[PDB]
């Protein structure tokens, strides 16, 4: 039964476990209530019943809205209406300290209920469902400094906050008949974003028109940064490589292929640079006890060598061109968090965006003895026994602190390395 | 320079910052002052100039000591006084937030200084230097709930407390003696110890009488729990092995080596038990596909081998005397984790008394490729490819978060187990 234990007890538990998503821990206290996601947070007041502040998870934590007294103030001609009962959390997939699925507020005046849904999805999206007896009108919030940036769309209505890069974007149903507040007779469900402007989750948050609503969203000033044509068209390529390769573990093994495959001459060049020198190295040119010694002097070698129609500095270089790659790599990784943390794992490594040696100790030993048999031929003295040491054990061990995605990127090109240096002839 | 960079430049100065030392970050603060190490913390009052609150970081901040009038009064004739300036935080090592060496702090008032000399040493121990123009009296202080744990010894003054087993003792001149407070004219410098009563500690801190303070510090009712006498056996046991062999990683493999040396027959019970058994395995018996299949009813097969002279249950059983193996050294790693943090790194375990993927990353490894080659001798049947992942895989991956210590003993005990069983004849 040792063994049944460990194949079904300890095998069918484990990734349960293990890939526990992050539940929508609540914070139930007086004259507040706070709900928290990965990387959507709420401060809800419980007498108003309004958002009272809205904070933001990702890449530390930033205050981007305030109660400027039009965070769905329910309000009739001016005034605004208070509750007359307590606050009552539905939710679902009640787990200890709050909900693992979907959170709900419910509050409730006289004829009127305001009820905040909060699904626990990558999107910034939350939904206001109201239902009433009598006509209302409820505020709409704004994260925009001053009023240039909003714009009142035909059935959505922006409110951009360039500072901060904030978006707020929600969709009514009043085509184009806006009067500031949403006033609302019946019961309505409406969709609010409110986060920062990743074009990626406004296409999921609003499919239905998105095409007509960013052409819009573009003509906003301070929304469109310089850099967002490449960098999002590279983005979009993401996405597309996704949207064909399962998950990203792949998409950017596919993306290092590609980038390896698009500008493969230099393994030719790097090796042939390298084939006349892995030739002709200290043991072909047979000088190592000689004439001299340090107190530098060199005086022939570099100059003597410097004849055969050689390129010197090859492992150097490649790393000039590997940093554009890498960054534009690593800011796409930092772009796609949301998307990471919720859109399930590749196979041991459950979130590529995050660090630490407890995701990459894995890519760490596989690089090690990868790049043990490639340094194998290369340099037939006896540097490798040091060579092996400087590129696997020193600079992963120091730059292990970087998200798990680029060792998967650095890792895949190392396999094709070998697989590409091995052609033993 | 490449070459050079890294055999110099990224290898002299990796080893200073990875095994850097915690330093004593002092807060000076609003009519506070506190003194923080990497298991003692102090309150300091900058008015009165006494030692407000003590805590205790190990296993979890400890409330040890809160100041009963007790704490350094310097008094009068029953009244006690205050500065006459700001305190001045002397000390070695000016490291950003905090000295790195040791740490000074100048009380005075009119013609006395008291200086609070704390060491970033391994012990609880700290001096209180003092100075005075005229005789004065200095209040001691005592951690023991009722004062029938005290005791007025010779030179020394303990204060126990059971409860939280923290012990007050500290070294004075006035030989027997003693008079509630202590009474000094000139300068004097003080030896305090204040913390856990850990013998070995002890010792370092009094070596000169430790002999004749033991036997009576052993008779404190309370002090002596009932196993500390076979506990403390194993534990001065292991100060021998370390003060034979260097430091503790070495001091566990030869534990390793002595626990299978003294108790080793049963490597040969336990293969002998697999000697007539991988002798007469499936393939021998040649009963795989046969006769029935599950829905229980084994029926043959138990009873049927149930004739050869073998113990089953062979490798489920060494647990068992396994965990008092691994309790004693678990608690004994307990024991000594002040001088872990302070006691250097054996290779590249900074210190073994911590857990986590960081440390015990290649002990996982080492396991991983030694249970490989161990694992294939046994079982000549193709549950290798599965038995290789049950052992190594998971339940180390299970058991990571405990202290490096634990994996060196399993891991040194895996590599004996491997050469034990290579002797193919």
């Amino acid at each position: 039964m040792v063994l049944r234990k460990v194949v079904a007890i300890l095998l069918a538990i484990l990734p349960i476990f293990l890939f526990a998503v992050e539940p929508i821990k609540v914070v139930r206290s007086e004259k507040e209530i706070v709900v928290l996601t990965r990387f959507e947070e709420y401060h809800f007041d419980l007498e108003k019943g309004i958002l009272k502040d809205f904070y933001t998870l990702v890449d530390g934590r930033k205050h981007v809205f305030t109660y400027g007294n039009d965070g769905f103030d329910v309000l009739d001609e001016g005034t605004p209406l208070t509750v007359i009962e307590e606050p009552i959390v539905t939710g679902v997939g009640k787990v200890s300290e709050g909900f693992s699925d979907e959170v709900s507020i419910v509050y409730n005046y006289g004829y009127v209920k305001k009820i905040f849904t909060i699904k626990n999805n990558e999107n910034y999206t939350f939904f206001v469902d109201i239902e009433n007896s009598k006509p209302v009108d409820v505020t709409v919030p704004r994260v925009s400094v001053d009023t240039s940036t909003d714009r009142y769309l035909e059935n959505y209505f922006a409110s951009f906050n360039p500072k901060t890069r904030t978006l707020v974007l929600l969709k009514h149903d009043e085509g184009l008949l806006f009067e500031g507040t949403l006033k609302v007779n019946g019961q309505k469900r409406f969709i609010v974003f409110m986060g920062p402007n990743k074009r990626t989750l406004i296409k999921k948050a609003f499919p239905e028109d998105y095409d007509v609503l960013i052409k819009a969203l573009v003509n906003i000033p301070g929304f469109n940064k310089w850099y967002d044509s490449v960098f999002y068209g590279l983005v979009w390529f993401f996405w597309w490589l996704k949207d064909l390769t399962k998950n990203f573990g792949w998409a950017i093994m596919l993306f290092t292929l590609i980038v390896r495959l698009i500008l493969y001459p230099l393994y030719h060049a790097q090796t042939k640079s390298l084939i006349n020198m892995r030739k002709l190295q200290p043991q072909i040119e047979a000088i190592k006890k000689k004439y001299k010694d340090p107190t530098k002097q060199q005086e022939a070698l570099l100059k003597l060598y410097r004849e055969a129609g050689v390129n010197p500095a090859s492992g150097c270089l490649m790393l000039l061109i590997q940093l554009p790659i890498f960054m534009l790599l690593w800011s796409v990784i930092r772009y796609y968090v949301e998307e990471f943390a919720y859109s399930g794992s590749f196979l041991i490594w459950k979130d590529l965006s995050a660090g630490g040696f407890s995701n990459n100790w894995l890519f760490l030993v596989i690089t090690i003895v990868a790049s043990y048999y490639t340094t194998l031929l290369t340099s037939q003295d006896a540097r490798t026994a040091w060579q092996g040491i400087i590129m696997s054990v020193i600079f992963p061990f120091l730059f292990v602190g970087l998200p798990s995605g680029l060792f998967l990127y650095y890792a895949t090109n190392t396999l094709i390395q070998l697989a590409v240096t091995y052609y033993t002839y």
